């Protein structure tokens, strides 16, 4: 139902939230955020949970 997304760069940093009816077509979206603020880093996530991390 919803997700969560932190922030764990360098400089930037926050946490977002998102819909989506799974993990999967969720990923793909938190895909666009991160790149359009040029994020890149290791993206993991656990089925039991909904907490994504992003580490450049």
């Amino acid at each position: 139902m919803q997700y969560k997304l932190v922030i764990n760069g360098k400089t930037l940093k926050g946490e977002t939230t998102t819909k989506a009816v799974d993990a999967e077509t969720a990923e793909k979206a938190f895909k666009q955020y991160a790149n359009d603020n040029g994020v890149d880093g290791v993206w993991t996530y656990d089925d039991a949970t909904k907490t994504f991390t992003v580490t450049e």
